[PDB]
């Protein structure tokens, strides 16, 4: 129901080949987009229904570099704008030009922050129409707004039945719904001109009636359709007898919503916030984590990056490789880059020898994403990361993968220990000689119905059945890692250390 | 400016003598009563007029048994009715007959919970003319009035001024102001006909004005002026970036205030509430006073009188003597009543000896109240609590008195580590033989303005001198508890073990 967006932000997909089928797993079910809802490089007669159940983008909506001829996008009533594109849009459309025709947004009547970008849109009839000043919010009008009206296409008019001569496209379903500008009151939002069809402070994007439970969209947090300033409290204070006492009613806040328990793969606060890092004075302890404070000092934590000093730093490097020494988790992501192997004349940087990355043998837990997109070609696995068990994905690559493996060497994957992707998508693509790749039970690793693993053109299976790679005979279910018993997933018989021993 | 509420209940006071000085000492400067109001027993030509402060009672205020011709209270707004005379009545006037002659309650135009009793008066006249459904809560209209009119006064006619013939006196000023009834509008509160004068939803007593910051007073918490739902939280959650911030803007909560610092002898908590009491496995610390949770299950910790299963039990018995064996901090109280020394025989009780006493020797501090009103005859001192230094008056023994001492045979004071009366009154009466009362820096025990020491009818000071009983020459500042060189609160010489020598 809900869902992550991506952070792609105008780049180049790591994989086209599996491009969509990411945007689908994303998206298929999705009502709230946690993120921003980006929507780039789409082929003509792309297949995208599965946006239909949009409705809320808590980031920004970027549409951009598509060839299809229209976007789904019909039932997203709000944009909030918590995250811009360029700082200073929640909706770009950009360099769609074959080409967006109608941007079709018909339910859209609300964008909390940001402004409007819409350039180079060669087939964009109906854009110049929409009157954006409703669709702002209240305390939103500083909201820029630079549209380019510049259409190769011959423009139809705009359709009779429509009224004022806005429409979202030629259709007379297509026509704009004027919220905010017709109330007569002072009120941000209303069914209709009269005082009595005004929405309630809670209310945002219109209401379907007056009452607080009857908003199209929560201003600040939605409370099981119940539109609600703050999530109510896990404890209440009882002002006769100074003292707190736990609430029934309280609820966790997770996003703009109140939910009855804190959603999987995040922390719950005392407070009551459901989070992604602890507060600070706070470690994660496990009960499901929750964040509770450290009455002593915290201890000395290892932070990857993303995180804290690392949190510009693109790779791992041999400047940063010892800051990992005898680290069993990791707070922050992992990327290998090209140039984490290479030296830098610039800033004179060593490379990062393969002897160097035994600093990760103890490691168990990621809490961000692992990428690799170099490694050495000495090893043909990943094993520095055998005893790594957890990724557990709340740092996201693209805002999208957690486990990404782009054109290694390694004729097999060493993640012997992995049992748990806790959120996000694996993509492993163009490793000419990665075999094991459908050997490994990623259902069992995937703990969302949203995860899926993407892979292209890797070493065909064909290949791999031919030339004997394959699990090995001790091997339970054939769910393997590698071509030894000591890379099986489950073992039939009792083991011997590592070894899967008869 | 705030001060709590007495509990005496249409009980008599325990000193008459100094009944009068409890209460000017817990009102004087007092604006909003965290507690009941309660004037009972009041003399005739009684001064009064440190009540003429008060605003805001969050208790009930109950007038009774006076012979005062009129209580001034006239700035008195909001009666919250969180605590209830019967359960039934946030106001009750009762047995006042010299005789209350007009209630003047000129600014009272809220009462949140409860209703208005109002009986047995022979002098009260304008009683009858208020429309009381008005200062009841639009909540509240379920409230009682149970009014009597016998009164035995030919008494002038209501001001012609006065409109609607609404007045809580003889005089002009005294008309009632409407605010409920006289509302074009859905709105709780009016200060005119006009639907534009309505008051805001916060607001409560009425408004000067439209806005949050003109109401009289405040429906839920006062924040400095402004009346809002609930105080800053401490922390604020990020929806973008999924995790809690600390809040500049934070507040704590206190009764019905919101304020910058936890007020003192008041236990804070992480979610940002002053309470008496820590919450559910939540230990008292210090930073000051704090409520942390114990991730280890929290120690045992000895419950005093009022406290889990001693909280309907009235004195320390012989029976339960020895839950407070090497008890170091007691939670609640101690009352130490006649049946305590006496026994009973219907229960069983044996009599507590003054061998069993000697459980207090490790006792440090109490969090709630001291009540003494026997003591063994063999003891001629307290100093079973010799090592007790802090009473903290969380508690309070009819809500005014942290420490009391009433017909003992006991001729001084053992308390020789006491430095700290946290909140609360003391209250030594009628200890005949108790020579070393006026010894003991009693402001130096005190941490509020309100509190001092009521005493009467111990062993004059003529008599201690007659006899002898001055203070010890190594004592410093003539501060002794008792005879002797043990019993000095600061020595002047240096100290051996316990005792002051030269
Ligand atoms: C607040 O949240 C609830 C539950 O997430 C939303 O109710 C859901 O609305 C859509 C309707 O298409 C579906 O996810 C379900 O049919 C509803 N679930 C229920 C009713 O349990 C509700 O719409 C949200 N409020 C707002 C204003 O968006
Ligand atoms: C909220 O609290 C403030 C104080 O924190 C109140 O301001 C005081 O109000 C009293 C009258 O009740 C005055 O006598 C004081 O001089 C005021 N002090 C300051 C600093 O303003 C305020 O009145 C309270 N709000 C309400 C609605 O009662």
């Amino acid at each position: 129901q809900v869902c992550t967006g991506t952070d792609m932000k105008l780049r180049l997909p790591a994989s086209p080949e599996t491009h969509l089928d990411m945007l689908r797993h994303l998206y298929q079910g999705c009502q709230v987009v946690q993120g921003n809802l980006e929507l780039t490089y789409l082929p003509t007669n792309a297949s995208l229904s599965f946006l239909q159940d949009i409705q809320e983008v808590q980031g920004y909506v970027l549409i951009a570099h598509n060839q299809v001829r229209q976007v789904p996008l019909q039932r997203l009533r709000i944009v909030r704008g918590t995250q811009l594109f360029e700082d200073n849009y929640a909706l770009a459309v950009l360099d769609n030009g074959g080409g967006l025709r109608e941007l079709q947004l018909r339910s859209l009547t609300e964008i909390l922050k940001g402004g409007v970008l819409i350039q180079r849109n060669p087939q964009l009839c109906y854009q110049d129409t929409i009157l954006w000043k409703d669709i702002f919010h209240k305390n939103n009008q500083l909201a820029l707004t630079l549209i380019d009206t510049n259409r190769s296409r011959a423009c139809h008019p705009c359709s009779p039945m429509c009224k004022g001569s806005r429409c979202w496209g030629e259709s007379s379903e297509d026509c704009q719904s004027l919220t905010r500008t017709v109330c007569a009151g002072g009120c941000a939002r209303c069914k209709g001109p009269l005082p009595t069809d005004c929405c309630h402070e809670q209310c945002a994007a219109g209401c379907t009636g007056p009452k607080h439970s009857d908003c199209l969209a929560c201003l600040h947090f939605n409370h099981s359709g119940i539109c609600e300033l703050h999530c109510p409290a896990l404890v209440t204070y009882n002002t006769d007898t100074f003292e707190s006492m736990p609430n029934p009613e309280g609820r966790y806040t997770f996003g703009a919503s109140c939910v009855t328990a804190c959603p999987y793969n995040y922390l719950s606060t005392d407070v009551g916030f459901c989070t992604l890092v602890c507060p600070l004075h706070n470690q994660e302890v496990t009960a499901t984590q929750r964040c509770e404070k450290c009455s002593k000092p915290c201890a000395r934590v290892c932070y990857g990056l993303g995180m804290e000093h690392l949190r510009e730093v693109r790779a791992v490097t041999s400047a940063n490789i010892q800051e990992f020494a005898g680290c069993k988790k990791i707070f922050g992501s992992l990327a290998f880059l090209p140039e984490s192997f290479d030296g830098d004349p610039a800033s004179n940087t060593a490379p990062l020898q393969p002897e160097q990355l035994q600093v990760f043998e103890t490691l168990e837990e990621i809490t961000g994403y692992l990428y690799i997109s170099a490694w050495p070609d000495s090893l043909p696995d990943l094993s520095v990361f055998q005893n790594l068990q957890v990724i557990r994905g709340r740092i996201l690559h693209n805002g999208a993968y957690s486990l990404t493996l782009q054109g290694l060497g390694i004729s097999w994957l060493g993640l012997r220990s992995l049992r748990e992707l806790g959120s996000g998508l694996a993509l492993i693509h163009h490793n000419t000689h990665l075999c094991f790749v459908h050997t490994v039970p990623w259902d069992q690793l995937f703990r969302n119905p949203h995860q899926a693993l993407l892979h292209t053109a890797n070493r065909p299976e064909d290949e791999c059945v031919g030339e004997g790679l394959a699990c090995h005979q001790l091997c339970a279910r054939g769910h393997c890692w590698g071509p030894g018993p000591t890379q099986c997933v489950n073992c039939s018989q009792f083991l011997r250390g590592q070894e899967c021993v008869e």
